[PDB]
């Protein structure tokens, strides 16, 4: 119930997700996009892959996902911009990391829903996804010369 | 200069964003005989799909155009029309949808081939020729489901 | 770490008579859908065996001594065999195959339930890792008879 | 090795024959089950080609000259072709390709008596793996169609 | 697009057709080469079956109805058959192979025109990779018997 | 007849599958990390006979036992509690006794079928009984003995 | 009859043999940040190149010609200039330089799809498209590199 | 051990240190068994390197810094080195590798709690996918030793 | 009860050992037209006769017999007969000499056949019957090269 | 040629040539042996593209400057290219490639020597590999020609 | 290091230290280029093992008996460690690399020249295998860095 | 280079008659071991092939002439064969395979000595590639017998 509603959270921001980073990829400019620009599209199956798998296990605990353009607008609270060349390979990564970060938060308030309703899939669902969200942060903020910082 | 064949590439990236919500839908609310085989078939379709618009925002962005790239304005430019996920409608009617989306698919590749053909850019014209030449089997094989000719 | 043994145990009788069903189904299958659902029992058993074996080893590592009779695995079974039989639906062998897999769904979560207890966090990730898979596999086959999960 | 010879060029042509029905059934199917038996057409189609190249080079092996024109096989096969339609059923469909797995079934039968006779052992053999496998379908074909094989 | 329903189906006789020749090729080849261009008749022939499936399965999306018996194949094809025999030579079993394709590949062609005149646009890229293709082969034949291609 | 023989197989394949396991699973001693997953591909290649063996038997328009209660009453093979205590030696030995009993069924297999004129059931014998007998030769001469088959 | 697709396809083997020999240089004397990516990657424009001259030099051996085969005929029938090679070249300028070939190549192609168009070469005409594609996405990519549109 | 930082970092030493005496091990092995058991070592010291690497990253992840010079790998672990020896026997060799298996499982308890008492439940799960497969492993080497496992 | 099955056997470890000896020297000697298809073509042959030799070896071990195991044993107990490698020897002579041993070959699996069927040896009767199904097949492909009939 | 960066740079510009004259027969080719000596061809140009692109990168290693225009390599290689033709036989074809390769064999000993007098031990074995694999296709392509290799 | 077995073991020495500094410059990497150049650090550390394990096993082979903890390593090797460091540039991380690869080729050098004078054969080709690639390495790393190698 | 080849030719023979051993050993093969040793037999007889046919056509490239018939291998050859004993122990079988090795092992090295005196680098690197993986293949089987490599 509280499980089943932070699933639904997590579509309909996954699906925002995908579409920035999908952004990011198309926009990409400056010394670096050769490296980036296929790297975007790791980080967009793995994204799918959530996506599936969170939404699946929410159909098989008995809810109805999402799965609308404007169920996904509405419901996420990523917000969208028009996409635009000049933007810089930096500015580019750090809106990645700041994507990333609340994700890695979701996830969190996942574990946390799940764990005190008992649901212990849904729980492992997270806290899988939740780790190598973390791990892309830390590379991340090491090519912007940081740390990690979560 | 090229501004018909851009905007009809343009036009395909919302159409096709749009495609894939509704064959996840599908994909997702499936239920009854045919399940099993029709609900894995909904990942391929998608995949495929998938191609088409990172192929043909790409080539719009190579040719000096700036593609769609928010929910907001793939819904607003789309001429395919969503509605609510619900359990309750059946396979033929699941399969029945996927046939018009793809009917729309194939008529909005004619007109990328047209419109490309004329403007003398014969790689964008090639691309819409690949696409539409699958989806039209996949249509083939749909309506052969139903137990009907393909209609084209 | 009695109650962790216990159940470990109880899974490998379970999954053994569990086995034995599937292939049942598999054999005895008639009907439209036969050249879909036949291979698939067959994925179906391979997951179990994969589940048998890693259960069965657990048990061993923890100082206990697994079932590995016939016999055995037949008088600790809750599960209940019946005589083959060709003129049994497509779906009813479906909806026998949806009973088994909630019978070994609720069992999982006893054995989730009883290594979180004891402090046995290596058997608890085992059988969290395997009630996921089978409960997929409830709304898939559930979704084939027009139904909803149910779980 | 006269009636060896013979009854592989009989093969030559039946499966040459139902190579061409396979590929009409394929084709011309529409209906509830389409998208696993239209692929599924193909699979039989590769195997009974594999039967008609080792069936023919058998008897270019043993001295013989096997049907090499749409002509004979044609007129030597005892096969029977129609005018390709959409509007059989599915189930009609798998039927008529039962009737032509349990002639060729038959067919091969004949040549494992005939090769055994004339002490032909390697000839033997290849009517008898071609026979083991066209029998499996029959029994998945009929089984999807809710019926016994009755071979 | 009554013309490219016509010269699809057209291509369906004349593939099955060439289909044949390929393997009475292969089978009844003797003499220096056998070893190199019995193995190359077999690529031809999964070729050859690659093109025929593709422009079949065209023809049916069209809403057209195929050729799908022996019969309809050899009456409808312009190709002659002819008796199997040993005694042909290898550059005799080639000049063969190279007609064949000569022939193929003029149909493709006009393949390509009336699919064009009609808008047909999908077909005309059908035929014209196989033109492509086969034109290639030619060469390489040509080549082999120390020709020119002479398209 | 040759459906009778068919489905013993397919009881006896059951117990010596069952029996196989508790090697696997109970074994101690030197030569244990060979032949622990030795017993797996054991297990593999006599899962292949079996779903081979009950096919045939539906093909030919049998009925399959498909229950622990049939497989365990028609099979002629034992079954023992599990021992950790048993030696490496005498599992290989039990093992060897499993595939002696196997490779005179496939023989009984072979000749009924052969008499009865279904060769497809009678290939299906000889090539399993091949193959055991070949296991037979090295287990064997693991434990020092000629294959005394 | 067919002598302009000849002789356009013969110019491509000359061109793309010296496009070849103008890779090899920068892959060799590259120095600077990026050399780790751009190196190999300079490997992959040679195996595609290799693959169009093989096929574009095959389709004239197949229509009667007789392509160059020497360098000596590569050399004097290409249109690029060589010259001397130069550790000193910065990154940003080889990744330019490489441009300039591939903006040249792609032109040439666009010139080999209007000649056999105009004779009724339908399969050279398919040839230089299918190379145009990928060339011109290539152009892309690179540009991109370099902070800039691809200006086509 | 504070906390989750420190134990990880305690995990990054005591695993350089454990992979140096498997390749010892893997080195100076001598006696009946050889052939199978030099080559295990590299298995064990591959599956070491990958947990070395896994939670080193974790712990830089988190913000923190791991040991990586060999005099802190020295220093801060628990296990002790001796110079190498070929007199030492296959069975003795062995046992060590059990004595050191059974100082990690160990260490990963301890670091399943701590992480579990500070709500850091990737390091959690790190830790406890690492001593499921550890425990298997002194299984299966007391089992070639004569023995039970004796966790 | 099994001692012709076993004595045929053996023979057969012996004839393999020569017959692959023989086909060494041919792959070693060979000079000519067609020495670049013929050449690797003999190491598919060696794999095969090394394919029957530990098969038949093995078998004989497991009915409790006793392969022979020495140069020395092969080559007096072969029915085949070996001469010094000569390098100007023809390419169709060699060939030749490859189609001798190979007859030879079907004929002793034939002898195998009979032998073990009629001791029911039934495992003993497939190996050979499936060597000699190959044998057979190789006489064919190979008298077709040299322009004759297979004349079995 | 004084030094082993002299001997390196010798190769590139021959190795280029090489290549060149190699894609000539390839191209130009025609009669019996066609379809086996024409992707042969290829095998032989990918061997010469690898010791090009090692040759030159270790010269680069050694602080040199590689040729790399058509202009360098043509006026530093002792290779003489001609215009193609096609009535050259199939024989002469492969005459033309023994020369060439009779030819790279004598530079790598050179090479070979020059960089064993320096010490360039790296270079060396570079030379020594090549050498081996060349003489061994000299052997070859002198065996289709019914010749020994005459080294 | 008078000797081959002496070099050798030196080199097990240097190679483990070689490692644990490339691990840091792996785990401590900041700035623009970390990307390419953190998995870059895996293939080396790879490398570096494979040379460790080979040239560790022949000195076995000889007779020998190998450096085998981190005392022995850190005692002998003649490369210093300092302490970890995020604050350092890529174009100094990479520098460090350098130098330790240029102290590697130097060593090996040592090895060759000392296994020449002993007629160590095999020991030699070690040695100079493991010259060729650290000297290319050079290169690259000296490129990225905007230089020439100078070995 | 007349003594290059003569040792060619006398590895031929031996590697003949070591082939002919490892097969005797693999196939009496008795006792405790015999399930990891037997398909060792294998990998030794793979191995030694491949020696075989390298040094064959490196004496045919020659212009040499290599031992090719059973007799001139039996007769040339340093190793002596006896009748297959299956009481042997598998401590014998291996006692014995070390013997065949020891053996090549020196051979190799007058092999390496000649052409080196000869100035062969081709067939130098030969003999020391094959010596080098053989002298390994003597520590590993010293080892299983609790021994020194003793070279
Ligand atoms: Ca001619
Ligand atoms: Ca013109
Ligand atoms: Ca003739
Ligand atoms: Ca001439
Ligand atoms: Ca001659
Ligand atoms: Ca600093
Ligand atoms: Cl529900
Ligand atoms: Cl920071
Ligand atoms: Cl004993
Ligand atoms: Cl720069
Ligand atoms: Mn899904
Ligand atoms: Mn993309
Ligand atoms: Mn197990
Ligand atoms: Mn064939
Ligand atoms: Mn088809
Ligand atoms: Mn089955
Ligand atoms: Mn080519
Ligand atoms: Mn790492
Ligand atoms: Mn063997
Ligand atoms: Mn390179
Ligand atoms: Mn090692
Ligand atoms: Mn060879």
């Amino acid at each position: 119930a509280d499980s089943k509603a932070v699933l639904n959270q997590a579509v309909a921001d996954l699906s925002v997700a995908h579409s920035i980073l999908h952004q990011v990829h198309w926009y990409m400019r400056g010394r670096g996009f050769m490296i980036w620009h296929p790297k975007m599209d790791e980080y967009m199956e793995e994204i799918d892959g959530y996506l599936d798998e969170m939404s699946e296990r929410l159909i098989t605990l008995g809810g109805a996902p999402f799965s609308t353009l404007k169920e996904f607008s509405e419901n996420s609270q990523l917000k969208e911009v028009l996409g635009d060349y000049n933007v810089t390979i930096e500015e580019q990564l750090a809106r990645v990391v700041e994507v990333f970060r609340y994700l890695a938060a979701l996830f969190q308030k996942g574990f946390d829903v799940s764990d005190e309703e008992g649901d212990s899939v849904t729980n492992d669902i997270f806290n899988v996804a939740k780790a190598s969200i973390e791990k892309h942060i830390w590379m991340l903020q090491a090519e912007l010369g940081q740390a990690p910082k979560l």
